[PDB]
């Protein structure tokens, strides 16, 4: 594993951050590529992408994820002013992060329907300190764990509903967990 942090890796950022409470390892490959192995673990991010992201990013991904508990595969960043979380989820585990969520529209988008949410979170960590945000989510009905995201599609459609996006903070296709195990090995372009 690497230190949780970030930086850059072969000409791509990457974040890797986690609770302290262990049971995640997350390493960097060659070019795009990232694995994170699990077991038992607490909550963590770490992925690879670009530090500022775009709008009209079309990213591309690869490999394999297998989870086994509460896990997400995601492009996944934020933006500032507004503060935005948010997450075009190509698959999870055993936790749909849309669950109880006020539905907000749908778009079609690189082979399948995405259902769009909004939540908020309240006085919880960000890219700014503690604070009070909304998250975006676009939640893809046919998993995968490969395949290109045309980011634009989603960010326009997210628009459209009044979701509006701030300026890009970091860009990442990321592995998300929350107190579970598994394996994943993912390349982005």
């Amino acid at each position: 594993t690497i230190q949780p942090g970030t930086g850059y890796n072969n000409g791509y950022f990457y974040s890797y951050w986690n609770d302290g409470h262990g049971g995640v390892t997350y390493t960097n490959g060659p070019g795009g590529q990232f694995s994170v192995n699990w077991s038992n673990s607490g909550d963590f991010v770490g992925g690879k992408g670009w530090q500022p992201g775009t709008k009209n990013k079309v990213i591309n991904f690869s490999g394999s994820y297998n989870p086994n508990g509460n896990s997400y595969l995601s492009v996944y960043g934020w933006s500032r002013n507004p503060l935005i979380e948010y997450y075009i989820v190509e698959n999870f585990g055993t936790y749909n992060p849309s669950t109880g969520a006020t539905k907000l529209g749908e778009v079609t988008s690189d082979g399948s329907v995405y259902d769009i949410y909004r939540t908020q979170r309240v006085n919880q960590p960000s890219i700014i300190g503690t604070a009070t945000f909304y998250q975006y989510w676009s939640v893809r009905r046919n998993h995968r764990s490969s395949g290109s995201v045309n980011t634009a599609n989603h960010f326009n459609a997210w628009a459209q509903q009044g979701l509006t996006l701030g300026t890009m903070d970091y860009q990442i296709v990321a592995v998300e967990g929350y107190f579970s195990s598994g394996s994943a090995s993912i390349t982005v372009s």
